[PDB]
């Protein structure tokens, strides 16, 4: 859903801490999904989120 | 490291089993990875998998 602005990724970091998902966890997710902060949002959110309730 | 034939993509869902990852687990990550499994291979191997050890 259109972010606005763009420049850098940054940002997005942060607000994925804010979420419970640790610096490591977000790094590895955008590694595998070959930087793509929108893709490892969905997998961190499937995987790293409850998967269950 | 190249498979060798195309044809289906069933036939690491099966092994992904053998590995431990849930049949839930196997499609979460298809599903995020557009249906790469190379990629939705490394998401269990980095999310799955042991993260320390």
């Amino acid at each position: 859903g259109s972010s606005g602005s763009s420049g850098q990724l940054s940002s997005e970091i942060e607000r994925l801490m804010s979420q419970g998902y640790s610096y490591q966890d977000i790094q590895k997710a955008l590694v595998i999904a070959h930087n793509n902060i929108e893709m490892a949002k969905n997998i961190l959110r499937e995987f790293s989120g409850p998967s269950s309730g």
